[PDB]
């Protein structure tokens, strides 16, 4: 849709003190906060696959809209998530632990961007056309 293409991270603000809050130790810290993934978005029927990939790492997802899904997240967490399309903007929270962050990914002009919250720490990452 709006979501469907192939996306280069152009800037990315507060991205360390986020994965601080999610409990990402130092080493892993160091590898995600230079690193400028690709994310390819793509969907077919009911299913959406989100493929992030980069230099240290590569993960993928694919999800359908409000069902529950198990993921391992790039720092290796086991999480139950959840997609949702709310007023154009795909919603993802995860839940592990009894905890919960949230993923919020928007199309703004030529932009796809990704507000990533946990706790009292906003995350903003812009996406631009590859
Ligand atoms: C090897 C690098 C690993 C870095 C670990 C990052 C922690 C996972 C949080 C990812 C949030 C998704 C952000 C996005 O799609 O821009
Ligand atoms: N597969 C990958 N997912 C992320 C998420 C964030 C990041 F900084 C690097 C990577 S590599």
């Amino acid at each position: 849709d709006a979501f469907v293409g192939t996306w280069k991270l152009v800037s990315s603000e507060n991205f360390d003190d986020y994965m601080k809050e999610l409990g990402v130790g130092f080493a892993t810290r160091k590898m995600g906060g230079m690193a400028k993934p690709n994310c390819i978005i793509s969907v077919n029927g009911d299913v959406i696959t989100i493929k992030t990939e980069s230099t240290l790492k590569n993960t993928e997802i694919s999800f359908i809209l409000g069902q529950e899904f198990d993921e391992v997240t790039a720092d290796d967490r086991k999480v139950k998530s959840t997609i949702t399309l709310d007023g154009g903007v795909l919603v993802q929270v995860q839940k592990w632990d009894g905890k919960s962050t949230t993923i919020k990914r928007k199309r703004e002009d030529d932009k796809l961007v990704v507000e990533c919250v946990m706790k009292g720490v906003t995350c903003t990452r812009v996406y631009e056309r590859a």
